[PDB]
Parts: structure tokens; sequence; C-alpha cells
């Protein structure tokens, strides 16, 4: 699927997530995700917050009780679609996903 990454300095990204890869694992080969070592493409980051457009985040599956706290490490006000880059995973139909890190602290 296509998946577009943004940071929270407000800088764009964009991929090609297939079927079985997250938000974060293609964006990751990438470097896009040059940050710590928690999820390692598993959804354990505390860093990784970030927000998909409303449009790829109400297709993708149902994030776990393991995606609020890991996501909500850093004080986001955890939205409705908020979710750390390694949770999500993308299917071949929900392609053309932008995420975004928050940039919450400002
Ligand atoms: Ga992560």
């Amino acid at each position: 699927s296509k998946v577009v990454y943004v940071s929270h300095d407000g800088t764009r990204r964009e991929l090609d997530v297939a079927d079985g890869v997250s938000l974060m694992q293609a964006a990751v080969s990438n470097g896009i995700y040059d940050i710590v070592g928690d999820c390692g493409g598993s959804a354990s980051c505390a860093t990784c917050h970030v927000y998909v457009n409303e449009a790829f985040t109400d297709k993708v599956p149902a994030a776990n009780e393991r995606e609020i706290g890991m996501l909500e490490c850093v004080t986001a006000e955890l939205k409705p679609n908020s979710r750390l880059s390694c949770q999500i995973i993308m299917t071949p139909e929900l392609d053309g996903i932008v995420v975004d890190v928050p940039d919450r602290q400002w």
C-alpha cells in the first residue's frame, strides 16, 4: 500500500507498505524511524508515538492497550487514531495512508 510519513518537525516521506508491514517498518528500513530500540518493529516503543490521518486510522486494525500507554509514553493527549509507528499493519486495500508525529508539545 502507499504510506506517507510526516515527522513532527514538518518532514514527510512516502513508502510502499504492502501486506504484512507497519507504517514504521517501511519507514524504518528507509531510516524514517532512526529512534531508539524499543518496538524494534514489534510495537514496544515509547517514541514512535504518531498520528495516522483519520482516513487510514479507521480502516487499520484495532490497536490494543499495548498501543495506548506505549504510545502515550510521551504526553501527547493520545487522539482516537494515535498509535506508535510500530502497531498498525498495512493491507493491500488501506493504501494512501498519511502519518504524522505529534507536535502536541507545542
Ligand atoms: Ga516503534
